[PDB]
């Protein structure tokens, strides 16, 4: 699906050694840019282990 590719698609790029270095608040807006849900990103970020509770994810984006 459209949404698993999304998902897939954070991860690969939550687990970059560089974007690991780059802070959670600009990883979120960067991947509600490229048209995740926050349900997504956080998603992402516990498949990572770098668990966010969704609502940290939502008030980044708010
Ligand atoms: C917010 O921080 C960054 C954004 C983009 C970049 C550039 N790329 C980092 C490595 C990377 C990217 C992407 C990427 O933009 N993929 C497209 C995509 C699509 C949907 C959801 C997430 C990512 N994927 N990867 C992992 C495999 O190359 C984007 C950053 C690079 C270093 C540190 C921080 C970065």
């Amino acid at each position: 699906s459209e949404r698993e590719k999304r998902v897939s698609n954070a991860v690969e790029f939550l687990l970059d050694s560089r974007v690991r270095r780059t802070p959670t608040s600009s990883k979120v807006h960067f991947l509600k840019s490229k048209g995740l849900s926050a349900e997504e990103i956080c998603e992402a970020f516990t498949k990572v282990g770098q668990p966010k509770t969704l609502n940290e994810i939502k008030r980044i984006l708010s």
